[PDB]
Formats: C-alpha cells, sequence, structure tokens
C-alpha cells in the first residue's frame, strides 16, 4: 500500500508535517548551512512553538527539561558540524537519566559525506554510545520512516535520547516517489510469564515482615505511578525510600516516607535498606551512588534470601538492567507500573508492622538531616535556604517545578526540600552536568507554562550555561533562578577536605557579579547577605513576576552530610558533628596558609 | 630501565611528564574522576594553570595556545560531561590540524563498562575527531602514553589526541621500574621535486596556491618568499594561510576562494601552473570542483602545467583534484630541497599586467559609510587594521564565525605568520573569545583582538570572567548587526528573505562586560568610531568594544551554487539598494 500525499514537497517541508503528526508542540534549535532547507521549511510555522538559544547545548538541556516536565520528548533541530558536536553532552545526559528526546543533525550533502567537507562530524559514530539509537536519513522517501522510527524507540522501552543526521541534500530534496503508507503512519506465554512472576513476587512480599519500596525514576514514566505505589504501600503497610531520580514519586510528608537513600541519602532510608527482609525495587537501577560498596548492600536481604523468606524483587523495564548488578530473586519485567496494577489483588491486606515502624521511627527522631545552623555574624547557611524556600514556594499555592546545578546545591536541594508531586524535581544524576540547571528550568517552563519553575543552582554550575539569561527573556519564560554562591566549587572542596587533606586543586573559579549580569540580560536581579534579609528576599523572588535571578551568599567549605564514601556500607555513613566541623575549620586555616 | 618515577603516583607522574615534554600551560577543569591528577599538580612550579568556565573553553583556549605559540595545548578535565564538553574543540582542532593533547579523567578500571556515575566510552565519542586516543590502563605505561601522545599530536598534520585516565591508574602508585625508552623512498621524493622543478621552471602563468601547512614549519614563511621571489610567482592563501605571506608585496593576491579577492580567483582560474602548498583544496577554496581550474587542467593534457601539490599527509593527495606531481612530506623542507633547482626569473610582464589589471578593476568594494547611515562593517576593520598597527606591538586576532570573519580575512592587512587564528574547517562559533585568551597566555606581550559577531560572542562569552582570572587583557571587538548575519545573507540569496530564526536577543554587552570586571565601550556614531577604536587599542586590561554596524550586508564578493571561481557575485551599490527595497516589500517592513 502506498502513500502519494507527500509527492512534491521537499523533505524540509515533509519534516514540517512529521512534526504535527508526532504531536509535537515545541522545537528547541539553532540554524545553520546544512539545515536551512529544513528552516524555511518551518518558518512561521505555527505546527509548534521554536525555542532559540545561544548556544547549541543549551538547546539539548532545554529539551530535557521539557520532556522531564511534559512527559513529551523534547525535539532538538541543529545544524551539521559544531551544531551537531555541541549537543552531545546533553545527549550523553538524557542516555543516562533515561529521558526521551529526538535530536535533528543537519548535514553536509550526501557527495560531500567522507570527504572532510565544510562542517561535517561523523554524528552518527560520535553519538552512537550515547543515545539508544541513531540513524542517517540516505533519501527522501524514507525519511517519514526514520522520523517515526526515532519517536517509538525515544519513547518506548527506557526512555532515551535518539539522533536522526539530515543530509542537506535529502531536505532540500523534492519527494517524486510514492512512499509505503506504513511508513509515514505513526505474545501470548510472555504474558503468562509475567504474570507467573507477579504471582512469585506478590508471594514474597505477602512473607515479608521487614518490607522496604526502593523506587526510582521508573514509577515517574507512567501518569499513574505514584497513585498506585502508594496504593501498594497503604495496602501492605510498606515504607517507601526513593533515589534522587525518584524524588517527587511519593509524598514525604507521609508517615511510611523514608526520604532519599544512598551516599546522601537520610540515615533512615541507608539503615532500613540495610535492615530489610525483602527490598522491593521500583524503576530504579541499583547504582554504586545508591547501594554504596556493594557487597555490604542489604545484608539482611541476602540472609533472608538464603533462607528463601525475603531477597530483592525487581520491577524492571530494560532487560540490560536485570541482574546487572544484583542478584535478584525475582524480576517482573515491563513497565513497573503497569506490574503494580496487576499485582495489587495479590497483596494481603497488612493491618500494621509495629516493631518494624517502631525502630524506623526511632531512627528518624536520632538522624535528622541535621546541619551547622546560622549563628550571630555568621554567612547564611546554605540549608537553611532551601528549607525556607521550599515552604515559601509551597505556600504559594501553585505547581512548583525544581531545577538543580551540580554539587553541593543540588544535594541540599534533595534533602531538605520537601517533595511531595511527581515530575516536580528535574536534576542531571547519572552524568551529572554542571549547567544543567537554567536551560532545563527555561525547558520545564516551556513544557509548563503556569507552573512556578526555580532554577536552585550553584555559582561554578550557573557560570557554565549563564549565556542563556537572555534566552529565557526571548523565550518569555518566567524563570526563577537561585544561585547558592559560595564562590566554590563546593562538593570538590568538600572531597578535596576529606581525602586531599585540605588541597583545593582549581576549584575556585572568579565570579562575575551575577546582579549586575542578570540586568544586562534583562532580568531583574536581586542579592542577600544577611540573615535577616533572607525571608523577604526570597518571598520578593517567588512573588516577582517575570524571570529573577537571586543569589545568595552563603557559607564556604560546608560538607553535604551524611556521606557514604570509601568501601563504607549504607549504614557506616558520617554524620554531621558540630565539634568536627569546628575542627575542620581550624586544620582547613592551618593547611591553607589561611586562604580557606 | 628507569627507576625515577618509582614510589610516585600515577598523577604525580603526570607532573613530571608535563615538564619533560617542556609544558608551560595546561587549560582545564577538575572534577572526581581527575582528582588523583589535580592533587599531584597542586601549586606546581612545572607550568601554569588557566581555569574557564567551561570545558569548550578550555578546548578553545587550548587552540589559540598552540596557533599562537607553535606548541601542542594542553587540556585536563574530568570524565562524563567533562570529556563530552570537549568534543567540539576536539572536532575543531581535528578539522583544522591543530596539535592538541586532552586528558580526560575516567571512573575506576573497576567500573568501567557498567555504566557508572559520570561514565561516558570517551575513547568511542572521539575516535573520529582525534589523531589518535587511547585509554590509560595501567600506571606503568603512563609515560609510554603521554609519550605517544605528544609525538603524534605534532607529526605529520598536527591534530588532537585524547588519552582516558581511569581514576584508579592516576591513584595508583608505580612499584615497579619501567623500561628507560618509555618515559628508499626519500628518492621517491627527491624524483618529484626534481619533476616539480622542472614544471616551475616551464610555467608561463604559475599560480602559489598556500594554505595552513606552511605555517607548521618555523622557516615556512622565508622560503615561500624565496620562491616567490626568485622564480616572480603570485601568492595567494587560503583562510588559513593567511599571514604566511607580506599582502604588501606586489606579487600577493590577497585570498581565494568562495569569499576570496576576485584577483586571486581570476589567476587560479586562468594558471597554466598551480603550486599547492600546504593547502587542502576544500570546496570553500575551489567552488565547483568541475570549474576549478581549467588552464591548468588544459597546460596538463598538453603537458605543459597543471597542479603541484606539497602535501604532508598522503590520503590528501589526489583526495579533490588530479594532480601531475605530488611531493610528500614536509612543504617547507621539501620547498627548501628544491630551491637550488629553481632557474631566477627576471620579470613576467604579461602575467602580472593582467593581475594588475584585474587588482584595479575587481577591488574588495562596498557601499561605504553616508551622512546619517550607520557604520559600515567593512571600514571598522580597515580602521582598526590601522590603528592596532600603529600601536607598534605584535598583533594577533582571533575571530568568531560569520561575515564579522571574513570581512577580517579580507580587509586586514596580514603581514606576520600565526596572527591570523580562526576556525575554518568546523567554523566554531564562540572559537573567538576562549582562543584568544589562550593566544594572550602563549604571548603575553602581544595585542590580542577577537572579532567577533554578535551571535557567536553569546555562545562562549561567559569566559569574559576567565579572561580577568587568567590576568589576559584581550580586546574584544563585536560587530553587532542584531543577526545571525552569515545565515541572513544565504537566507536572503537563496530563501526568498525569509530569516529563519536568526535574530537571537542579545544581552547589554557593554553591561555584561563590566559585570564580567572587563571596562565596556559602545560605538552608535561614525564620528565616535576613531576615537572609540583609539581608546579600545590603548586600554591597559582586558576590554570589550561593540560597534552598532549596519544590518543585512552581504560579503562579496561570493562563489556560490555552482559557479566557478571565476563566476563569483561581485558588489554593486545598485544591486544592493535594490535588495534594500525586495527586502523591505517581503519582510513587511521589519528588515
Ligand atoms: C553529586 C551527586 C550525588 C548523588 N548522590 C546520590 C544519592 O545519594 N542517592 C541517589 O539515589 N542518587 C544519587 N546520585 C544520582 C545517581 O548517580 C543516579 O542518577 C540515581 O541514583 C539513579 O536513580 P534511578 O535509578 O531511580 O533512575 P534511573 O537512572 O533513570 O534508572 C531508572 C531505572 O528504572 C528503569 N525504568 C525506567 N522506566 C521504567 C518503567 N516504565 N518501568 C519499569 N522500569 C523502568 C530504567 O530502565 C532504569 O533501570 C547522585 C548524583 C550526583 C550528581
Ligand atoms: C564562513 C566561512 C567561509 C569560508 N570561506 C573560505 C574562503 O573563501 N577561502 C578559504 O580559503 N577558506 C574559507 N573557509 C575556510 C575553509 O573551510 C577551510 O578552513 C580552508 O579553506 C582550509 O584552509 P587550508 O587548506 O589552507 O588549511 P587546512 O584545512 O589545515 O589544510 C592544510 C593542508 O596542508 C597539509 N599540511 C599540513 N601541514 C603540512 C606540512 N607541514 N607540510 C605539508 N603539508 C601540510 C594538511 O595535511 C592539509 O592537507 C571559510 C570558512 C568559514 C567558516
Ligand atoms: C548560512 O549558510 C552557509 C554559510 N556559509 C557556508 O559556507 C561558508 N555555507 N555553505 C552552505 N551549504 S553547502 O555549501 O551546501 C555545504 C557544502 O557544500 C557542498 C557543495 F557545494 F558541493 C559542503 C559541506 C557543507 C555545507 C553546509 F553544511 F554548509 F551545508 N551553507 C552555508
Ligand atoms: C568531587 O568528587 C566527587 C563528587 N561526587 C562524587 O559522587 C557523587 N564523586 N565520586 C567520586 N569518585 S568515585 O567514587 O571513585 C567514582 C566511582 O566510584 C567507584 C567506586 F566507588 F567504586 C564510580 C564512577 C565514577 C567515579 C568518579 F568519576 F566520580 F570518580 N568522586 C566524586
Ligand atoms: C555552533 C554553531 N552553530 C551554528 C553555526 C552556523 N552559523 C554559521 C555558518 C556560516 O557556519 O553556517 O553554517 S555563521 C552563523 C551566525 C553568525 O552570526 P554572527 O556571529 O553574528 O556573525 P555575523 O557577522 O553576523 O555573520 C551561524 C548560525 C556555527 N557556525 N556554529
Ligand atoms: C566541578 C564539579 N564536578 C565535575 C564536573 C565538571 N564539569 C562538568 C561539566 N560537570 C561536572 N559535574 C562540581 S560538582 C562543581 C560544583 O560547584 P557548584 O556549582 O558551585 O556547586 P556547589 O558549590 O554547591 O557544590
Ligand atoms: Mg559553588
Ligand atoms: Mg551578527
Amino acid at each position: 500500500d502506498m502513500d502519494t500525499s507527500f509527492v512534491g514537497l521537499t523533505g524540509g517541508q515533509i519534516f514540517n508535517e512529521m512534526m504535527s503528526r508526532q504531536n509535537v508542540d515545541t522545537v528547541f534549535g539553532y540554524p545553520g548551512g546544512a539545515i536551512l532547507p529544513v528552516y524555511d521549511a518551518i518558518h512561521n510555522s505555527d505546527k509548534f512553538n521554536f525555542v532559540l538559544p545561544k548556544h547549541e547545548q543549551g538547546a539539548g538541556h532545554m529539551a530535557e527539561g521539557y520532556a522531564r516536565a511534559s512527559g513529551k520528548p523534547g525535539v532538538v533541530l541543529v545544524t551539521s558540524g559544531p551544531g551537531a558536536t555541541n549537543v552531545v553532552t546533553p545527549m550523553a545526559d538524557a542516555f543516562a537519566d533515561g529521558i526521551p528526546m529526538v535530536v535533528f543533525t543537519g548535514q553536509v550533502p550526501t557527495s560531500a559525506i567522507g570527504t572532510d567537507a565544510f562542517q561535517e562530524a561523523d554524528v552518527v559514530g560520535i553519538s552512537r554510545s550515547c543515545t539508544k539509537w541513531n540513524v542517517m536519513v540516505k533519501s527522501v522517501e524514507e525519511l517519514p520512516l526514520r522520523i517515526n522510527e526515532a519517536f517509538e524507540i525515544a519513547t518506548s522501552g527506557r526512555p532515551g535520547p535518539v539522533l536522526v543526521d539530515l543530509p542537506k541534500d535529502v531536505t532540500a530534496a523534492i519527494l517524486r516517489n510514492p512512499i509505503p503508507t506504513k511508513t509515514t503512519l505513526p505474545s501470548r506465554a510472555q504474558d503468562e510469564f509475567v504474570m507467573q512472576s507477579i504471582n512469585k513476587a506478590a508471594d514474597l512480599i505477602n512473607l515479608a515482615k521487614k518490607p522496604v519500596l526502593y523506587v526510582g525514576a521508573g514509577i515517574l514514566n507512567h501518569a499513574d505511578g505514584p497513585r498506585l505505589l502508594k496504593e501498594l504501600s497503604d495496602r501492605a503497610q510498606i515504607p517507601v525510600t526513593t533515589t534522587l531520580q525518584g524524588l517527587g514519586s511519593f509524598d514525604q510528608e507521609d508517615p511510611k516516607s523514608l526520604d532519599m537513600l544512598g551516599m546522601h541519602g537520610c540515615a533512615t532510608a541507608n539503615l532500613a535498606v540495610q535492615n530489610a527482609d525483602l527490598i522491593i525495587a521500583v524503576g530504579a537501577r541499583f547504582d554504586d551512588r545508591v547501594t554504596g560498596n556493594i557487597s555490604k548492600f542489604a545484608p539482611e536481604a541476602r540472609r533472608a534470601a538464603a533462607e528463601g523468606r525475603g531477597g530483592i524483587i525487581h520491577f524492571e523495564v530494560s532487560p540490560k538492567n536485570i541482574n546487572k548488578v544484583v542478584q535478584t530473586q525475582i524480576a517482573v519485567e515491563g513497565d513497573a507500573t503497569t506490574n503494580l496494577g496487576k499485582m495489587m489483588s495479590k497483596i494481603f491486606p497488612v493491618k500494621e508492622r509495629s516493631e518494624w515502624f517502631a525502630q524506623i521511627n526511632k531512627w528518624k527522631k536520632e538522624y535528622p538531616y541535621a546541619y551547622m545552623e546560622e549563628t550571630p555574624g555568621s554567612k547564611i547557611k546554605p540549608q537553611t535556604v532551601i528549607k525556607k524556600l521550599s515552604k515559601v514556594a509551597n505556600d504559594t499555592g501553585r505547581h512548583v517545578i525544581v531545577t538543580t546545578g551540580v554539587g553541593q546545591h543540588q544535594m541540599w536541594a534533595a534533602q531538605h526540600w520537601t517533595w511531595r508531586n511527581p515530575h516536580t524535581f528535574i536534576t542531571s544524576g547519572g552524568l551529572g552536568t554542571m549547567g544543567y540547571g537554567l536551560p532545563a528550568a527555561i525547558g520545564a517552563q516551556v513544557a509548563k507554562p503556569e507552573s512556578l519553575v526555580i532554577d536552585i543552582d550553584g555559582d561554578a554550575s550557573f557560570n557554565m550555561t549563564l549565556t542563556e539569561l537572555s534566552s529565557a527573556v526571548q523565550a518569555g519564560t518566567p524563570v526563577k533562578i537561585l544561585i547558592l554562591n559560595n564562590e566554590e566549587q563546593g562538593m570538590v572542596t568538600q572531597w578535596q577536605s576529606l581525602f586531599y587533606e585540605h588541597r583545593y586543586s582549581h576549584t575556585h573559579q572568579l565570579n562575575p557579579d551575577f546582579i549586575k549580569l542578570a540586568e544586562a540580560m534583562g532580568l531583574k536581579g536581586l542579592r542577600v547577605k544577611k540573615q535577616e534579609e533572607l525571608d523577604a528576599k526570597l518571598k520578593e523572588f517567588v512573588s516577582t513576576k517575570g524571570p529573577v535571578l537571586l543569589e545568595v551568599e552563603v557559607d564556604k567549605k560546608v560538607p553535604v552530610l551524611p556521606m557514604v564514601a570509601g568501601g563504607s556500607g549504607l549504614d557506616e555513613f558520617i554524620n554531621f558533628d558540630p565539634e568536627v566541623e569546628r575542627q575542620q575549620t581550624e586544620l582547613r586555616h592551618k593547611r591553607t596558609g589561611g586562604k580557606h
């Protein structure tokens, strides 16, 4: 069966048509020679909104933030050569964090490919290891097919980035042949096997006496995910901890909430996991930033497994991540949410778990997120800023979205914010890309025009992509940019303090005047130094109509705690100790000859 | 066998190896995976360290450094996003043949292949944009790999290499001694030299087609000048060859190609012999390849001329155009060997008469200022060229990518080697500022000027604060036409003035400069331009000058479409006015 409707159109014009057929409402991009035939076709197009950054990396991270906030794939449209190489970091970032993204790169004409042409890059080769799939379109005839395959692959299984390489002669060419209609249009034994494993997992859960739900980003890839998670938690009385990327999937005000686990997770979550007889892993991949020393990980679960009375259940959509890190007793293949729904009726309702929750509540009382609080004459504490802003933003009654950079401010945002809503924490976790914060916020704001979007950023992170401030003005995105300025690459100085005897090698970048910068870029700029002005400034920050930057001068050389590092198990975290911090301050002064 | 490194960590070995390689500057940004190296180079007296805001900045700085100094640029970044952020500079250095050694931290070997935190397949990603790369797998082979890297980056055609450094390798202590070392065809060439000298002595209308290759040797420009003087041969250069020949010399043809001087293009098309020296016949130079140099091909068919190619990389020989004589190896070296076999020529009356008539007929014409009109971008280049030269200082110029780049290339008078540093092959916007910073580090006493575009500058403007921290008093000139000029030109020409997303919203560049810690200057009026240009150059410390220039001004001449070099579009004042009215009509008076 053939389709003749695209006959007579250029490749560019076909691209434009395929965007509305693929339900694309937003395109992030930057023009150039190779991709000019497509840009002429989308000129003044009302199929979608176009967002123009200052740098293609910005386009990439914007599309990511857009994808995370909307649940739709982020679409990028850039030129060949430097245009394409400039989106390599965002693709690798989306690949690590499972973000659906379709990247369209212009390419030199097919006759010039492989001749080391002007602005030619081997983009398909470069991006092979950091995309789910990529392809070079070699004729206009196969353009709709490739577009359809790209979007499907990007949004199925574990979502991820795909790249489509678009030769200039292909997008300029007129389609002069009918093409298969199928290319233009966007097992019983397996089901029985999945159900079998679902039955097995239900049996294990009904047996557990100290279960823990270990929840990650996977639960958020379905609209009903958080809802079914809660239903399972309430039905079987199971406490819930989340990874960094699962934050927002569970109401942290709920008594059964364990908060975040891992390297910088809540001690209670870490201890609960270390003492659980059953770990129910839902959409999480057991990264070492979560597990700590893997040989020390979940000893009570391993003991339960050896005695046939527990262990680890894994709801995982990708075969690649099953039995990858941890020996699992039961793997439940496919969409976590879907499989939770199927399992629910098989779970015995539990009245209470007195002993287990008594232990957990005692851990909660003993190990809060403690830190050195403000004293007279001291600088503002970064942890205090997060706690205050969390309440201020939440009290607005608006839907709040938070993006971050990478480092200490990121962890403190994760810890001290109170998470309650799905798809409201957007942070770079796997690749951990500095500079993510501002463009991701712009993207998220585009996805959710009514939401209050806050970028909680670091000074070093913000410097990476700060040129996109003007892009926010041009895009009409009233993002709220918060800079926790400690005048350092804090996460690195933390590691240098701990393991390199306070040798701070090249970890202090010279910052610009962030307030003058913001105003030069066309935003309102605010600064706070004094403890007494923090409250009022935070309120003015959140209340501002347009885009606004607020720089908070915060204290320096403050470690993120708790911390699981070295060969420590999850239950061998370093805890906050006020006397230790004081001793570290003296030691630091002496070792740095008074410089820090 | 050598024991001098026994007891040192991999990072400490790296520190010593930089000294042994004669490295005086490292560009980089720290992170988890590369931490053991940064600890070892902490307060190192063996080299200076330059810290950017972005790894792309580090990369382009290293490029600018390499191009001004003649030494390889050294980059030191962390794993994952640190490494992926230097892909564009590597592709840039690969395209332009710039010596660069990139050191990327990597996750511990025990975590490689497990999709670990901040893990990327950097060896895989960078394969197509490096001459060579490697992952160091033990501390014992670290000196060997460092030595290989520097050797490969600086030999043949120079280019980028990458060395992946697993954290556990750089933290590991060398326990065992390592081999001290790790710490016929010339006749075929001589025959070619003889044959090429025979062709040259026979040529009646020869042209020296000179590129970046002649600048990869200290004595390149000198031997080029000698050959040109000896045989009375006119010299044209590529964009990347600018500075290798004195453009004030009567035999200068200026730049050839897509936006080259018409005289240069016409000489090439009418030459009976083309002597290609360190140039790779890119289509930005040749135009339509089937129309390129018809008289040279004709001479070749009659055995009285053709094309001679002095090229160091065999794969670039007969890659684009069929050549009669190939001389493999370093161009400068082979020019020296050839010199004694070239008959001296007193004069070429007819050939230079024809050339000098073209020069009079086809200068770099453009619509000049009129009372009330905006400042013309071409005029700024001419005036700045004189003002900068009048300082008596050594001047180095970097640019961004676009119209300003071409106008810089055209209207500047190039006389000194390694003084024009621009992204040619990859054509990376945002190149100008970080390249200028790196060049200033290489040549602290030089006057370094970034002639940048507004769109290009926006790409990497965050490095302005890095200029302050590095102590590099760069001079930043922004030709502000409030547009992606080179793209709007192509849209005006080929897409009926449909300007699709080619107008980015600029920040206040002066307030930006001041926020970054620089002095900011702005010119709007013609009357202020001269004074502002002089203040700009005479300013001590880093300074930005924004010039509001006229918009929608095409770079001419232009060879595009299926045109041959002699089929260029030339400037015409009446055509420009007609284009202005047509553009107004089609954009509803918006442009
Ligand atoms: C400075 C820093 C510190 C960090 N410290 C911590 C920390 O203390 N604690 C922490 O948790 N993280 C931390 N990380 C982040 C960490 O590196 C990982 O990014 C994070 O642990 C991964 O979370 P995740 O497994 O839930 O999400 P992902 O990496 O996205 O993995 C999701 C898993 O679920 C699967 N999946 C996806 N969709 C579905 C579906 N529909 N159905 C079923 N399965 C699905 C995926 O295939 C994948 O296996 C830190 C990062 C940084 C930069
Ligand atoms: C907007 C724009 C417009 C442009 N328009 C033009 C234009 O009009 N004219 C123009 O010329 N360029 C133009 N370019 C630049 C063009 O794309 C190429 O960068 C340039 O033409 C290549 O110059 P090159 O061959 O001299 O140097 P390279 O690309 O570096 O090639 C040098 C050649 O010499 C060889 N070589 C290197 N070292 C040695 C040695 N020691 N001995 C012998 N051989 C050696 C190399 O292997 C290579 O083959 C433009 C770029 C842009 C962004
Ligand atoms: C704004 O668009 C351009 C600006 N400058 C340019 O060259 C310096 N080009 N060149 C093109 N197109 S191109 O000329 O067809 C071409 C190209 O030309 C081959 C063809 F002429 F044989 C070769 C490689 C790349 C490109 C590219 F990416 F730019 F499309 N578009 C522009
Ligand atoms: C400033 O340094 C760090 C900041 N934050 C970190 O984790 C969130 N890490 N982690 C490390 N080193 S690491 O822990 O040995 C490690 C790593 O751990 C392996 C080991 F724990 F088994 C795995 C992959 C990458 C890294 C890397 F690159 F960061 F070094 N350094 C930092
Ligand atoms: C990373 C990157 N992205 C896009 C690019 C595609 N290009 C260009 C080109 C010629 O390479 O077209 O292929 S030039 C250009 C815009 C130039 O704006 P300007 O700086 O203001 O200078 P002007 O004086 O106005 O001309 C773009 C968008 C590029 N090279 N790099
Ligand atoms: C350099 C670095 N890590 C390595 C690194 C390097 N380069 C990039 C692109 N990304 C990362 N993550 C960090 S965490 C910097 C943190 O500084 P910050 O922005 O100001 O945050 P904070 O100070 O609060 O920890
Ligand atoms: Mg900081
Ligand atoms: Mg411009």
